[PDB]
């Protein structure tokens, strides 16, 4: 076996008890193993899959491989694959073309290695994407592959948003599933992940003390929220920058400050418009948006000395990375932390004191600095994955003739029962007990003692 | 003036300097007073008013009176009137028949002093209403009123519950907004009010000490949401018990211990089937379910001597009070505050060690012992309601032909904008600064820059 | 029995009541009251009292007479009596001179009417106080009394500061015991009393909302640390203000932001020396000092309207509310709940937005607006109140010849084995259970299975 | 320059380049650095220092050296070591002995290497220990030396109980210094160190999500609070023991339940005597007491399957690893983290779901799976290390008369002022803002504007 590219396959066995210990983190994803394991649903599937190649996503791929899929398999960012884990696939016979510390050139060759097998278009069938890369190059440069694919299921918000696009657009090819919006994924990685790896990714990169340190947030969505407990729960002095009045409603009852880093919020795109008292105060600033720009070359240039920046939002333009690139020194401290000094591009002094600390050089810090999210909370996205995956795959879309097929070329949910199910085994594994309605009380409320216990319009 | 019936009259002015700092702390609804008072898009409306006559009430009240309503109002709860704030109202030369402290036949009398004026139907044209007493009542015994009424404005979870059984009954006779779901509603209210007022309302009847005590909170949803994080941040060890596994999910998250009163979560009816060990050790159950009988009889007798029990879900039915009326002996320890013995009913032993403590005589605690939730939260409550009342007046359903009532008889939430508006005048009460997007980052995630900033599937 | 005073002695029943239900939380206290019984250690002894009259108080008071002392008993406070707990022990035929609301006149005349007895000194020969009003009185005032006392037990920080004063320079006449600076006194009750009730207080003056909110608390000692604690748990945004660097480095990693009113600190006098921008944006200030004048005139003058100004240390000097009530205009919105105008004294607009609301005219605000501290706390403060009595007591300090008083005559704390004995009874109280060392563990860190467990120097 | 032996030199560009940054995190020690460079305070001081080799060690032995110091070094714990900490250290010329990784035998030859030069006594004059194992080995095998030795300053609790030993048995042969007992070390370093780096380094080894899960942390002393505080803001459910009532008190004040491990406390040394139900629901238990066998056989074998175990005392005693070592099978995950098989030890079955994840060990978790105390706070231990070094140096006790040694010979700590002056520092480096005492405030509390502010009895 030689179809793959890792970085050191002599971590495989390193992986490999990773592995095993992470498949006693994800009761909801080993359950679905364990329930679907006779009936094959995936026999027949070949999936393409691009999400950062953890040992989570590691268990991911070992679940729809024991449900009976095939998959060629790359990483969705070019620092949060963990090289045991990309090992310990290959060294399993899996397809995967990952490593952590990609350039880009080297990013888009691994989706390609995915594509295309012997040099030729595999013969997909399924995509599994978190952020949309994958499925934008198969619409733009592989068309007749898309042809043959039965559906695409969609991990984060950003990806989500461009698929809405393209289905408003007309140019989305096959239906696709929103897992970014079960409860079981949305109100749970996407907050409490955040809240998790934020604080474990600064503290690998820095080993700063964030006690008694002020934080600006900019965003309050669930990753916003999440990433601001992370280092509330540190000590540190949290403010929140939103556009969205609701979200920064629901910062201020949650015992934030919310600021923005221009005067009276409005962004006119010069020196004057910077709140230089409130950046000069700041001692680490967190992107959370999915956004373009939301701290910019003005924020950067008023930014307290020393202060570290760092984005936890899917793709690196949060940050103008580009501004630091072409004005400001890069000194390496370690892989994944640059000292950027405000001094000048041309070289740098070791002992200069106006630098700031950039973060995995901009991209999605919580993966590019340590580990992502834990195991256990992604078990409720990657069992979400798998059922979405079984339900387009058994759909067979790419089958319909075009008549049937226009019927069923939409962005759809998982149904509410199975984020239940899903929630339910979650629960168990933290040795959780859940009461069961009485007949009497189903009958009060109006549901049914196996639910769904809400509707459809409940934000929980 | 003679039209009211209060406790007394001459707390009026104490009434009124509480009105007059609830007005500094209640920007979203003074905002509506300031924009509207020239239009006067009330002027012509009758509204029949039943909510908690609370000092925030008040402001509600003098808020629809200066956009040109007429009200006759009364409590939706026996012991939530705040007797200076009904004496301020009344002393406005406002109908108003509430008190601390009702029986239910008062309660009854109350509701019934709004309906009649002079003995007869009042011309009623619009209905507000906190938990939908007020709307059976119309519907069971005032058929004839609601063929004049354009609408009705529902506060709450349980209230909504029942215009939609009426609803799917075809029973409902006139159209309603849902307030309750609004997002500066539910996700403000119903958790951080909860969160402010329940450790409020146990402080104020007992005085006890909550750091380092075992709490059950029974429910997590909005309110049991809030409610347990009002307990734990007070340092109460608290578990949570649930029905739906996504919220007993978000519970684990957040750092609690789900479990459940019954074995492995079946109540077999018996006393067999409870778990006497944990509930052996609570000090505090909370109940925050909107069901029925979450806190049983068999629960009441296995609880650890001298624990306190409160319910801050809308009605008294979630606590099994009966069987302690029936069975125990009540001991008042001051109003809202009751020792129940668990020796009998034949009379008590002032130094009884065996009992438990109840609060408002299992109605809603924060309201009962405490003065339920602060203006600034109550602020978004009651400028949905306003926004609510002026949309379904200025539809003038019950002026509609035959034809086109068809159309028009929902449920409906208020649009997001509307939410977005009462937000953001929220935040800018905290102090708070909101960022406007350029028009770069509008066009990147699809939005205006004005809002609306989410799709209406978002949860927050 | 006509030999005390008190608001209404018809609320005896409900002050019995609540002390029945304080039995039960103050374990450590009932036992002291059940070990000692039998042996009346207290027989002979006469107790000048000195201390807040509330429930908790009066459970020390029917200690101190279970154990055989009799007893005179004010408050400490104009404002801190709970009526219906004087009217029990009243009822009860204890003598005792307290109720709330008392002027400064009729606050000496209570002190006086225990230390006179039918118009003649008591036969007192002990005296328990709390912030040194009663021992300042005795020493200037009835110096032929201290002949016949055994003692004085002080209570809190800034009592003892007197007492230490008084040995320096030779005028102490009898010998005390500080419970202030027993572990389960100040590093309990100082801070976790403070805790409980800073917020509670606040809740029942205002019912303010307090998340989302500014607060600056002055110090950060026990009570400065509690008190932040109680405003951040809520949600609010604390800055804490510190003289001493290691209080304020604690502040710091505690996760708050440590500030000055002053600007650089420096406090010389002027209008020039306030941080205006910061006092602009604060909307409680709490002091919790013990000194004088920390939130000052110009301090007062500068901070945002419609803050809320309270202290919750000892003395009102905290707050100079001798320049408000020169200055400004006080509306009484109702008891201990003052709007203060800054527009000027020549009475006030009702409508002005221009205002401080003043808490407990300046005393201290937990026992003023609300009840203290909780009856499970003010167990260990007021065990080792009983402890010191009897220590005291049984010395006979009177009754020693010249140059044995000499060597007795001390500002000394309680022994640690009583300190862990009584902390021991609390832990029990909460259902903790403690751990026994082995004979290998006590060899290993070289204690005693017994205790005590750390020497004298340890800080807990 | 070879006299040093490290892991890897070739590491030193990076351990510098975390030196700098250090730097910039340690006002307190830097302060020190630049105040006290003219003088050479240390000039002729040889320092033989024994203290993990980690970025923060390498900035104080810089101090020293700046100072005027000459050093010999190595770690105090096989795990410790940052490799390029020590690489720069080497690199600059001075002499280290310290790997991450070391054995027991190469730790005993690391200390070796410090107290010989080219085979011969060093002409040590002071000490530096972190647990007292380099003063044990000079009393016990180099008695000669410690004729010409000035003194010793001991970091942490357990080096100085091993001292306060040896002066009660009058074995201590120089005067040393409790550097441990300093506030801003004793109530900075034990208590938020570990508050910052427990959570860290459990993360680091097995990247587990804490919250939702059981805790049971054994000690709450300074290190058992931080250790508590670091699960509880990750929200884990945590339970604490104690043997201290007065700790157990304020860990029930803090919102912990206090348990024991044995039933009703007593370990009567056998399975019958183990709360088996308490221990089988623990996911993760945290030793802090510098204690012996306070994670014992029984505990082990009681725990639920697949729980973490480790210790954040100073020495691996703690937890019987011993018994682990002789019963079971240990596989190794990764360095410093090994599942042990409670199958039995003759070999282990990869899938076997009867295993606990052990950590470093059994020796210091966050120092062995993290890089320990941050920066920030390991400033405030040793800028205390090198006001100590200075105090003892100039004391020059080895060069005192026979007669005057006695006088000398003692376990100090040290003044109050240094250590606010400290703190002062620290809080600096937060931008945090002390206020001065104005004469009248300083006069009305009994200090001196410049401080001390506090009595040495005061506990903070
Ligand atoms: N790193 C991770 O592990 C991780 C986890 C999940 C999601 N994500 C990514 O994080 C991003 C956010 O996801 P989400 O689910 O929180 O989305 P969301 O829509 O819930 O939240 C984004 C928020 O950003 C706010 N915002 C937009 N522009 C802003 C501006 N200029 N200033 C301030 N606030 C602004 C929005 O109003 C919104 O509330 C996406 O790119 C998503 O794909 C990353
Ligand atoms: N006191 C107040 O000020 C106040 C404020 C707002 C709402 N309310 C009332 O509180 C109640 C709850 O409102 P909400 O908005 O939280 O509703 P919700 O639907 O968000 O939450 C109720 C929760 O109870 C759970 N539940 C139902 N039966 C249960 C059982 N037997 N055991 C355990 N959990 C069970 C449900 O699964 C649900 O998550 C309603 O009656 C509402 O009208 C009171
Ligand atoms: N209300 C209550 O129930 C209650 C409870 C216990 C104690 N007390 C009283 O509270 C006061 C404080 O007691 P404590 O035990 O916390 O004392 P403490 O000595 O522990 O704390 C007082 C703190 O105030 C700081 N301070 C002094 N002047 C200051 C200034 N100008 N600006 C900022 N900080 C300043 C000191 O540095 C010190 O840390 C005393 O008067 C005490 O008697 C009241
Ligand atoms: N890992 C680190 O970075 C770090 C930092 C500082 C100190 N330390 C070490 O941690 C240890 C504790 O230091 P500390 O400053 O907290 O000491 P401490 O004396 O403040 O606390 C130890 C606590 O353990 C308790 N205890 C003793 N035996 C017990 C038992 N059998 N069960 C339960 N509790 C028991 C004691 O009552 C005490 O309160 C020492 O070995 C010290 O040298 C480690
Ligand atoms: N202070 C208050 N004034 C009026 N209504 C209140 C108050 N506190 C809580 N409520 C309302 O009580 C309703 C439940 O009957 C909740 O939906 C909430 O909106
Ligand atoms: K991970
Ligand atoms: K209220
Ligand atoms: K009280
Ligand atoms: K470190």
């Amino acid at each position: 076996f030689t179809d793959y590219k890792v970085a050191d396959i002599t971590l495989a066995a390193w992986g490999r008890r990773e592995l095993i210990i992470a498949e006693s983190e994800m009761p909801a994803l080993m359950g679905l193993r364990r329930k679907y394991a006779g009936q094959q649903p995936l026999k027949g599937a070949k999936i393409l899959g691009c999400i950062h190649m953890t040992i989570q996503t590691g268990v991911l791929i070992e679940t729809l491989v024991a449900l009976g899929a095939e998959v060629r398999w790359s990483s969705c960012n070019i620092f949060s694959t963990q090289d045991q884990a990309a090992a310990a696939i290959a060294a399993a016979g899996i397809p995967v073309f990952a490593w952590k510390g990609e350039t880009e050139e080297e990013y888009e060759w691994c989706i390609e290695q995915t594509i295309l097998k012997d040099g030729q278009p595999w013969d997909a069938n399924m995509v599994l994407d978190d952020g949309g890369d994958l499925t934008e190059i198969l619409h733009k440069k592989y068309p007749q592959m898309l042809e043959r694919i039965h559906g695409i299921t969609e991990e984060t918000t950003t990806g989500v948003h461009r698929l809405l696009d393209m289905l408003k657009n007309g140019t989305l090819k096959v239906p696709a599933i929103n897992v970014n919006d079960s409860v079981t994924k949305s109100k749970n990685d996407n907050k409490y992940g955040c809240r998790h790896s934020l604080n474990d990714a600064i503290k690998r990169g820095t080993d700063h003390l964030l006690s008694g340190k002020q934080a600006l947030v900019i965003g309050y969505g669930d990753v916003g929220k999440g990433s601001s407990q992370s280092l509330r729960q540190e000590g540190m002095i949290v403010k929140v920058a939103e556009v969205d009045p609701i979200c920064a409603m629901q910062a201020c009852m949650d015992g934030f400050e919310v600021v923005s880093p221009y005067k009276n919020g409005i962004n006119d795109g010069t020196e004057a418009s910077i709140d230089a008292a409130l950046l000069g105060k700041i001692d680490l600033i967190v992107t959370t948006t999915g956004n373009v720009n939301v701290c910019d070359a003005n924020m950067l240039k008023a930014l307290k000395k020393r202060a570290v920046v760092c984005n936890i939002g899917h793709f690196d333009n949060e940050i103008d990375t580009a501004f630091m690139r072409k004005n400001w020194a890069w000194e390496e401290v370690k892989p994944q932390v640059h000292k950027i000094h405000r001094t000048g591009k041309d070289g740098f002094d070791a002992h200069n004191d106006d630098y700031l600390i950039l973060l995995a050089e901009g991209r999605l810090v919580n993966l590019g600095n340590a580990t992502g999210h834990p195991s256990r909370i992604m078990d409720g996205s990657f069992a979400n994955q798998v059922l979405a995956q079984i339900h387009l795959f058994e759909q067979k879309y790419a089958d319909l003739p075009a008549a049937e097929k226009a019927k069923r070329l939409s962005v759809e949910v998982l149904p509410k029962k199975l984020d239940e199910e899903v929630a339910l085994e979650m629960v168990k594994g933290f040795g959780g007990v859940v009461t069961q309605l009485t007949p009497e009380q189903a009958e009060y409320i109006g549901v049914s003692v196996e639910g769904p216990f809400k509707p459809d319009t409940y934000r929980y």
